[PDB]
């Protein structure tokens, strides 16, 4: 992988749409690195702030930023993270925003065992279509897609696609 040029991706989305699953997937299928956001933020601490409404930790976005930004420079990452505002839109050469249909979606979240609040405001988020919009105000039209992520077929269908993806950019970019 030395000496050559590597692309970024972002998976975004609610919680439980299926980044963690395809990104650990993708990464084990194309030796991209592959880094989770809030377990990342949990390694090092990255917090500041308590919300007292959603009960959690606040993520300091700056430290996230100076945490990944050299890794992000160099290249061949996929990054997992619900939201996408506070990185720099130079990170990203793609990014997707995995969709899950609402009753799907709540099913994984009630086996997590989100109580009612916590399931109702990510099924809004979802519903409300939220972390899309947050990714299309945030980086190019043309660079963002939604990805269905609703049964193990999709799943298959998802990283076949960006495996492809990948090949395609590499070869577009090491001529
Ligand atoms: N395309 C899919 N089809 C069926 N189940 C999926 C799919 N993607 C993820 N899952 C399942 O949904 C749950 C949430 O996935 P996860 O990758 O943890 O979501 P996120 O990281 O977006 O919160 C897990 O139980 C996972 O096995
Ligand atoms: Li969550
Ligand atoms: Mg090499
Ligand atoms: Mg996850």
């Amino acid at each position: 992988p030395e000496f050559m040029l590597l692309p970024n991706i972002l998976l975004t989305g609610t919680p439980g749409v299926g980044k963690t699953t395809l990104g650990k997937e993708l990464a084990s299928k194309s030796g991209l690195k592959y880094i989770n956001v809030g377990d990342l933020a949990r390694e090092e601490q990255l917090y500041d702030g308590y919300d007292e409404e959603y009960d959690c930790p606040i993520l300091d976005e700056d430290r996230v930023v100076d945490e990944l930004d050299n890794q992000m420079r160099e290249g061949g990452v996929i990054v997992d993270y619900h939201g996408c505002d506070f990185f720099p839109e130079r990170w990203f050469h793609i990014v997707f925003v995995l969709r899950t249909d609402t009753n799907v979606l709540y099913e994984r979240l009630e086996t997590r065992g989100y109580n009612e609040k916590k399931l109702t405001d990510n099924i809004q988020c979802e519903i409300f279509q939220v972390l899309y919009e947050e990714a299309t105000a945030s980086y190019k039209e043309e660079i963002v897609h939604q990805l269905p992520s609703n049964k193990p077929e999709e799943l298959e269908n998802n990283v076949d696609q960006i495996l492809k993806w990948i090949e395609q950019w590499i070869k577009d970019h090491n001529s």
